[PDB]
């Protein structure tokens, strides 16, 4: 009774979501976190529905002792649903030049069929025992390109998409800090891993408090280096680079090494 | 496409959820967050269903500086729902003595209608310019009891339940403590106010993980006290009394936030 369904040509999910109380925030609109949660739900149930499986390995990959990690996840927002707005959700995988593969996401508002949002997210495999990225054949990749269109499908598919703009490491000092951030038992999944959403959050603490009273996120890009461990202590830093863009950095508290680098867009309020 | 609405006779509100990835926990089923939030939400939809309003207030509410504010939170969870599965949730609102009202949920199984969870909470009326508990007169009361069973409708209906039992004050020190908690932009609110959902996660950090690898929660008691501001420092603590006994209290004052019961069975 899910309403979550493959596409009739078996290549595409769809699943539809109507907005909860607890789901929206300050604007009276579903949060950055709730959104990536539900490109999280329907991407799993994508995967369930064409027999992958947490880690959405294949046999071959499982044979061959291989997981698929988060490299880049980008979202864009042109509108955030309001409590009680039904949004319908389109994914679909495909491949990504000779290490990646992609997951692309459209959010339609389900009422109007009107887009208020897309993302797109580069996934790189990993041995699980040597944590080293692993080149694989052609019949590895056979067992997943099944279930991916043949032509090119892109949720972003302009010349020079801001989705593949790269990000620098910012500039110490920073701007603006919060530190000594610590993954709650509620950060960690099913898995006991923590969270990508908990990342979007530690980002967002970053912004200034003035920034957030007058303008919303547009995009959000994030490239992932490390997980946090259950015990790590984390650094969020931002700095600038009716519309701005901060460049973000976690790092451990103690070595400084990164766990991600970010870029946010912002776009003023006027009501 | 809710799947969300008064009952026949208007005087209960019911709603089914397919419970999401992202919901579960090790266990691979639902968190008792999730369960919380899902239990609020049928709350709000209920409120909105009968016209009320984020504060649940009534015309004279508003007009008399008069806002709900929880007393106690009791939640029992019999079977944790796990990812795919529809739960029903059956809500309603009853008088409850002569300064008090109680919202009781029934958690339902979509797929047998077997009971594998059940709620009750208790509110009272609160002037949010003084911050103390003020009584009101029988037409201010007619304003929401239009929308509640005249007839007692109990979750809990057992005589010496669960749901009642008094929530004694944990001696320090506690065998078990997180300290220096602080709230983060993402556990406030709509109205930039600290959610329950919030204390029940800090609650959890009070227990000690050899429990947590070996038992899952049946039963969680909130007694609240204060809200924690947005810039508050909390210690959530816990000691046995298996069953645990909670207190949050702030880092700088002592002063109680809230105090808590948790009963756990063995997986
Ligand atoms: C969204 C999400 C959450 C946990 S893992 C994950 C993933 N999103 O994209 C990934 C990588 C590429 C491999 N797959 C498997 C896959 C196909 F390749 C094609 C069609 C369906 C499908 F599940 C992913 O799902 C991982
Ligand atoms: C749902 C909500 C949001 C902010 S406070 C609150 C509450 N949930 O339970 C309460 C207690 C009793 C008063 N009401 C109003 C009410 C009826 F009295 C009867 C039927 C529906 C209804 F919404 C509550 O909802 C407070």
């Amino acid at each position: 009774l899910r309403l979550g369904s493959l596409e009739p040509d078996g290549l595409s999910y769809k699943e539809s979501f109507i907005v909860r109380s607890y789901e929206v925030g300050v604007n009276k609109t579903a949060t950055v976190e709730t959104i990536a949660n539900l490109l999280q739900e329907v991407g799993c149930n994508h995967a369930q529905s064409v027999g992958f499986s947490g880690f959405a390995t294949t046999t071959t990959m499982r044979l061959l002792r291989l997981i698929w990690v988060t490299a880049r996840m980008h979202i864009e927002i042109y509108k955030y649903p309001a409590w009680g707005d039904v949004v319908e959700i389109e994914t679909w995988c495909q491949e990504d030049g000779k290490i990646g593969t992609r997951r692309d996401w459209i959010i339609k508002d389900y009422s109007t069929g009107v887009v208020i949002g897309r993302a797109t997210s580069k996934w790189v495999m990993m041995n699980q025992d040597t944590r080293r990225l692993q080149r694989v054949n052609d019949e590895v990749r056979e067992e997943y390109l099944i279930f991916c269109p043949r032509t090119p499908r892109l949720a972003f598919p302009e010349e020079d998409s801001d989705s593949l703009k790269k990000i620098p490491k910012l500039e110490e000092p920073a701007q603006s800090s919060k530190l000594g951030l610590v993954p709650r038992r509620a950060d960690l999944d099913m898995n006991q891993h923590v969270n990508n959403v908990t990342y979007i959050g530690w980002v967002l603490e970053s912004i200034p408090q003035e920034i957030i009273d007058t303008h919303e996120l547009q995009t959000i890009t994030l490239d992932y280096r490390r997980e946090c461990q259950h015990d790590d202590i984390v650094d969020s830093l931002s700095s600038r680079e009716g519309e701005c863009q901060f460049l973000h950095f976690l790092k451990l508290s103690g070595s400084g090494l990164e766990i991600n680098r970010g870029r946010t867009q912002w776009r003023r309020l006027a009501k």
